[PDB]
């Protein structure tokens, strides 16, 4: 429970307390870790807000980050400059698509949402790294998180899954670029988490993944411990599956 | 010199006779292939009409097709109902980068350059097929081609590399969507064809297991293969055609 | 249909009618090809000559070749050489596991189980390499057959599974080593045929696999048709699966 | 360091100072376990016993165990139940083949040889995961050691290409045995490290690898410490690269 003392984090994608992000959090500040939060709009504001006031110690920043706004992003990573100097990572959570590309078949997917979803849930993974790069002075690791959908076909997934494709060759890209200035990029592959027909999906998962359990954000949450500490200092542009084994069956 | 008897393909991507899309045209047509050509735009139409011409008749069926513009997208494939019915596959063989984002590193990539490298080299796939899939009442294979770089880390292929990721993920869904509808959906991913970049090219003869580069016409034949009903059983497949060299470490 | 003229070809494993060892020849002698045809053992050399007589056109050599003997491996390449003097590629669709080893857990295999599939179902393609290489003196292609089971963790298929990993690896090493000899080396992945619970399998597979329908003996043949033509002469070290798509899934 | 305090583990494949499986041991003893050394020939016998005397606050327990010896196994194993009752994990980190099948051409491979380096660097890690079970009555992790050489074709790698995707295989079907019962299976892919024409090889990661550096045992060893730790519950049936990024280039 020391792992990351000292060490400063952005966490960017806290919506509520069932978020993979705020189980990264949680795992983070348990190993000693400063944590700053980003929102998405001002209708998130009060909830981060409210969850980073439950962690125990110094309290934290939170500040509005629209990844999609790039005036904001810059203005957002300048201020963390300004207020701590050095951060020694990112958390990078943040994904969206509109229900109807995913409630159709693929083939259908509208270009608008195509290219939302591209921007939002995986764009967003480099204008961050961008700024983050600006702030990491010491090297560190900038995390994601994706889905076994970016790899293989998941029913429903569609524009999401090849949106996940693109996250995670920009991971690989990423890593290529930014290991010659100490930082490390990764991502997390969680499989699918009961508080996050979903229940027939989690019955097939706890009936025939490897553990016989389905997924928790604690889970995700300590692999990012890992990640973001020196015992990774030799791992980047990796995919780590905390998924219970699902990712291994044909 | 037959295989491809008796079917209509559309072929897009064509610019000029080094276009990977013209070299895929000459195979198809050398198996018996009738074919209907797209163009970008007017600054292509000669160039296609023409090469088009050498292949098949003044006769021969050129049309019009941004794929970034979804009313024209949707008109070329309505005249293609109008004018011939049924098709039997669509060679894809689109994309664009801006020159800036595949210059600087991938990190430096711009949103504009990014999305638009998507919406071209990505989501166009899904476009076409969405068109396709109305005038291919008899089934078939729909086409796409990728790179290596759209798997691991390539040299200045930066923003297109993250674009054909997109591209290959496209192909498994599209796959997945299409085939109980007999449409197949597969890409080759060529390797470099020489048709700075030469000494990529001598790396390739130097280390890939047959010791040489790709041709447009390795890449044609197996286009063929995939368009033919030998691969009926194959979709959502990449099939590396480039000597090789996708197995090293 | 005249892919393959002036090409002969040896085909290995066919036991009977319905092996996937007879579909391939079929479609090979259809697209022009002359054949010949090794027979396991004593007990299968009546089965093969009376398959290889029912082909129209010159008369097929019939050989034994037991692939776990050396003497034997050697004796048969070399009355191939001097009897036909060339040929252009070898199908080798030889694999065998013991039941006992197939029904328990994997972690329960037995050492000289597990051996035997190696030996037979992996190695044995580098053994007939060996052998192929010397009178393949114009290039060529050397097929194998394997099945998902090789990559990703398929009920039942237990040892079989890492013995088509060995093989499936075995094809890029050989496929690195006699391309520059003009020779490529290549694999076909294929779904399961109808001719434990096995149509269960198969009723799995035509819900969900993309193309609605189980693989046929002559999906196979035609894969194998492409990949011994000229057509296929930028290909090497490759897996194509023919399995309605199956492999796509998550 | 206190990540494995109160844990146990069982170190295979200590020959010298330089083994990885050496420095596994160390990050595991920084952590807080406490390690069983097991040796192959009686000429190991001494260099493992005074690496393990070495370490501070335990005894030693250091046996023999050739693993292509199944009383011998089996009989190592119930010794360790009697000494200790419950053990938490094993490091598998057991490799071997005949220099003249690493020297030659993969196609002129000895069968004797292949199946040599199939017992002895892929199928014992099954043999051992048999027998750990009896042990590992709380659950834990089962780790090997692979290399890219097992995933993409690597030179002079040949025999042992093959090994470790035979090994790597067997990791996923392990897995899919053993999670039922708590027990987890991952594999630690190293890249190459200076201290195991080879400079030409560091050269290259130096200069391609996106951390420009290549690996340590020691980065190798903490990176173990997590996928034995409770951080990495979540986690089986997977391959984390320790190669400084080196796998994600094309
Ligand atoms: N939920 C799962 O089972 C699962 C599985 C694997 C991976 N993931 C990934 O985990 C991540 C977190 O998702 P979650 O499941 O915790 O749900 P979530 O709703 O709690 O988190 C998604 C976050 O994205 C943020 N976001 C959306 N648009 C944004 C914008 N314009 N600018 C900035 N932030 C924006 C939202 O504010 C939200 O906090 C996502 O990347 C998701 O794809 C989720
Ligand atoms: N060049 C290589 O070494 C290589 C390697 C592997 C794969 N590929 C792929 O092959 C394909 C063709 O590239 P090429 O090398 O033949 O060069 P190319 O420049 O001749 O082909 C690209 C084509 O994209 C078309 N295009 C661009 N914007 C378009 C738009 N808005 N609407 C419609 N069409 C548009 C152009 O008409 C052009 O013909 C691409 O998909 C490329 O990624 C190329
Ligand atoms: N059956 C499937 O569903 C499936 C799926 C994918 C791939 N494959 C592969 O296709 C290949 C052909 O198998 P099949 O399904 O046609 O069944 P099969 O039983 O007809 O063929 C296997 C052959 O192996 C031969 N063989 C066994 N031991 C031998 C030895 N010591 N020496 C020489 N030959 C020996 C037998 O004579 C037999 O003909 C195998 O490699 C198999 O793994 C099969
Ligand atoms: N050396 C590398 O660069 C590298 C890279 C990636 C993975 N690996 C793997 O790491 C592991 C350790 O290798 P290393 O590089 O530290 O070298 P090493 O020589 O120190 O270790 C190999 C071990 O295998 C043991 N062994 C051999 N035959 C045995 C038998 N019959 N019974 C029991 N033990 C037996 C030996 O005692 C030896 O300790 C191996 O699995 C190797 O493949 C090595």
């Amino acid at each position: 429970m020391e792992l990351l003392q000292g060490k400063t984090f952005v966490v960017m994608g806290v919506a509520n307390q069932r978020s993979i992000a705020w189980g990264i959090a949680r795992s983070l500040h348990n190993a000693g870790a400063k944590l700053i939060f980003t929102y998405a709009g001002e209708r998130l504001e009060r909830n981060v807000r409210e969850l980073a006031d439950t962690l125990e110690g110094q309290e934290s920043l939170v500040l509005p980050c629209d990844v999609t706004n790039d005036e904001e992003l810059t203005a957002c990573f300048e201020t963390i400059k300004q207020e701590v100097g050095t951060i020694h990572g990112v958390a990078h959570c943040i994904a969206f698509a509109n229900r109807d590309d995913l409630k159709g078949e693929f083939v259908d997917t509208s270009r608008d949402g195509f290219l939302l979803a591209q921007n939002i849930s995986a764009f967003s993974l480099t204008a961050v790294a961008r700024e983050a790069k600006k702030v990491m002075t010491e090297g560190g690791n900038i995390l994601t998180l994706t889905y076994l959908g970016g790899e293989r076909v998941v029913k429903n997934y569609n524009v999401m899954g090849v949106a996940k494709a693109s996250l995670e060759a920009s991971v690989k890209y990423l890593a290529n670029d930014l290991g010659q200035h100490g930082i490390r990029v990764n991502a997390i592959s969680a499989g699918p988490i009961r508080t996050l027909d979903f229940n027939s999906i989690l019955r097939e998962i706890e009936e025939r993944a490897p553990l016989r359990r389905t997924t928790t954000q604690e889970e995700v949450g300590d692999t990012a411990v890992f990640l973001f500490s020196d015992l990774a200092r030799g791992v980047t542009g990796e995919n780590i599956h905390v998924d219970s084994g699902y990712h291994i069956l044909g």
